[PDB]
């Protein structure tokens, strides 16, 4: 006797809460900026349409049918089969992603603290770039704020699905978009819009010759949709029978893509107006936006709101990440929810400490050749486990299910979409993923 979404539309809300977070504004902005912009944008969008939405629906189908955890969904639906390797990577990918996800979310809480104590209202003596660099170089200051965020994440997973995950404030997410739209409009007036919008919407096709622009595009697409980290199989596993999955998948992926494109329209016109380079790294939004808030008379109020709402959004995504291992360890080892929540939460926190330290004292240490600890874990998680696990998931429903079962449990029977959906999982998605791995590696 396990959990289910109490309210009807609690599923689409929780799935949208998982998808929308730091990946849309933080990671989308610097991965776009260091990949040329528009050409990477057209590739990232095509991957969302032809691969992302089929696998989003695929993960919902596996979860609802099996009614188990990220790994248990494969033991039940296909006993004794090696398909379950897709679920182990997702649990592994959830661990790795949440370790450094909490670091970036700690930067959010630190910036929210400085606008609340009036510290960042005016520009600091060293500039917003120098001020940000001083903070992420500090060894222990970020570990405090990352631990604070993890406590909030541990608290909400421990409370439960019905009492915590489903009980999130549902007005915070529309408010973030309303604030992103208004910051998009304002930044369009800052004078770098012609250069910023050509960067984002006028393609330089030369980038299409680098096999790294596809892997980066497929990493960002899986990352931003919470694909391949066992998150959508778990949330699907709390879903009842009379649930229309296809529209939920299109609604999850469509709303998520709107946030990224509005985040891009906000950031890159602001990047060029400030004279900076769009290849500014993970601190891109963390250096651009405090400068933008300073050019507004009521910017301090804008900054408090922007970091509360984004902070609320990062919290709901991190809650969906920790629930994947939490759900797994409850079944495998009979741990209670609170037991698994604090145990795996404290652990994942300590795994993120080396990632946090790589922006400062550990800045020189490299794991993967050419990449520090943070870039190494992000590469192993985003660029290997998510597309591979995402590829095994597609092959799983494509060649491991009776067609009638797939279309039935997906609510796509006798549909032109159901024929194109099977086409995606059987051929297009696993073929294109394998091609991107081969060219890039
Ligand atoms: C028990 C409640 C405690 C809540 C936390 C209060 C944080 C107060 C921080 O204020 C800051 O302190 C600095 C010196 O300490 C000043 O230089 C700075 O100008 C000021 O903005
Ligand atoms: C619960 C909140 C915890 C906040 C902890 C912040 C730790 C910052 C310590 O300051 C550091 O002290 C050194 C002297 O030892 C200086 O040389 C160094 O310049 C300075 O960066
Ligand atoms: C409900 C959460 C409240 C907890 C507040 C924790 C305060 C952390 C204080 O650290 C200090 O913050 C200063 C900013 O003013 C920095 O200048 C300084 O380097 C750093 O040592
Ligand atoms: C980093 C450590 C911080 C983690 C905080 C975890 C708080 C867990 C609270 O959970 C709930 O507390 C109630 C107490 O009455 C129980 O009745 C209920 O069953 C339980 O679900
Ligand atoms: C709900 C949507 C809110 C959109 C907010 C857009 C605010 C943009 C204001 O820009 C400023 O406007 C002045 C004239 O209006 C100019 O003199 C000034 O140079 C310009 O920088
Ligand atoms: C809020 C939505 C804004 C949509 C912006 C899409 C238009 C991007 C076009 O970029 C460039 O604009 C320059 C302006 O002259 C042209 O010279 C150049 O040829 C063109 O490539
Ligand atoms: C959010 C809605 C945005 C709509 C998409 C805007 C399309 C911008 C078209 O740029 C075009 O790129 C070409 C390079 O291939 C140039 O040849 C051409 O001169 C230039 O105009
Ligand atoms: C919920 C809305 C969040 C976005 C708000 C957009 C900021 C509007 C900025 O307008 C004006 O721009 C001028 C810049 O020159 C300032 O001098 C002026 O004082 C400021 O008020
Ligand atoms: C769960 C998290 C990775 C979410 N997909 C994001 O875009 O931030
Ligand atoms: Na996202
Ligand atoms: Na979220």
């Amino acid at each position: 006797g396990r959990e289910q979404w109490a309210s009807r539309l609690g599923f689409i809300l929780a799935a949208m809460g998982s998808a929308v977070g730091l990946g849309n504004i933080w990671r989308f902005s610097y991965v776009t900026g260091e990949n040329g912009g528009a050409a990477f944008l057209l590739v990232y969008l095509g991957f969302i349409a032809l691969i992302g939405i089929p696998i989003v629906l695929a993960e919902f189908t596996i979860g609802r049918r099996a009614q188990s955890d990220a790994v248990g969904s494969f033991e039940k639906l296909a006993p004794g089969k090696p398909w379950k390797v897709a679920g182990l990577m997702g649990v592994a990918a959830g661990f790795l992603i949440l370790s450094f996800y909490g670091v970036i979310a700690g930067w959010i809480l630190f910036y929210l603290f400085n606008y609340i104590t009036g510290q960042l209202w005016s520009a600091p003596a060293e500039g917003f770039g120098g001020f940000f660099e001083g903070f992420i170089a500090n060894p222990t200051l970020p570990l405090f704020w990352q631990a604070l965020f993890m406590i909030a994440t541990i608290w909400i997973v421990a409370i439960g699905v019905k009492k915590g995950i489903e009980r999130s404030n549902k007005i915070l997410m529309p408010l973030l978009g309303v604030l992103l739209i208004a910051l998009a409009i304002y930044s369009l007036t800052l004078g770098g819009a012609k250069e910023g919008l050509a960067f984002l919407f006028s393609p330089d096709w030369s980038a299409l010759k680098d096999p790294g622009v596809y892997l980066a595009a497929i990493s960002q697409a899986f990352f931003t949709l919470s694909l391949g980290m066992g998150a959508l199989i778990t949330y699907g596993s709390y879903v009842s029978k009379d649930s229309r999955l296809p529209g939920a998948a299109v609604s999850v992926a469509g709303l998520d893509t709107a946030f990224a494109i509005i985040a891009g329209i906000m950031i890159f016109p602001a990047v060029f107006a400030l004279g900076l380079s769009p290849s500014g790294g993970p601190g891109l939004v963390f250096v651009v936006l405090p400068d933008i808030f300073d050019s507004i008379r009521l910017g301090p109020i804008v900054g408090i709101a922007f970091f509360i709402l984004l902070g609320a959004a990062a919290l709901s995504s991190a809650v969906s990440l920790l629930e994947v291992p939490v759900a797994y360890f409850m079944r495998k080892f009979d741990w209670s929810r609170k037991q698994a929540a604090i145990t795996l939460g404290v652990i994942i926190t300590l795994l993120g400490i080396p990632s946090s330290l790589s922006f400062g004292v550990l800045g020189e240490v490299t794991i993967i050749p050419g990449l520090n600890i943070f870039d190494s874990v992000d590469f192993i998680a985003s660029s290997v486990f998510l597309p591979l696990g995402g590829m095994i998931i597609a092959l799983f429903i494509g060649w491991g299910w009776k067609t009638s079962d797939a279309l039935a449990e997906s609510d796509l029977t006798d549909s032109v979409w159901g024929k194109l959906w099977i086409l995606s999982l059987r051929f297009i998605a696993p073929i294109a993923i394998l091609i991107v791995f081969l060219s890039a590696f």
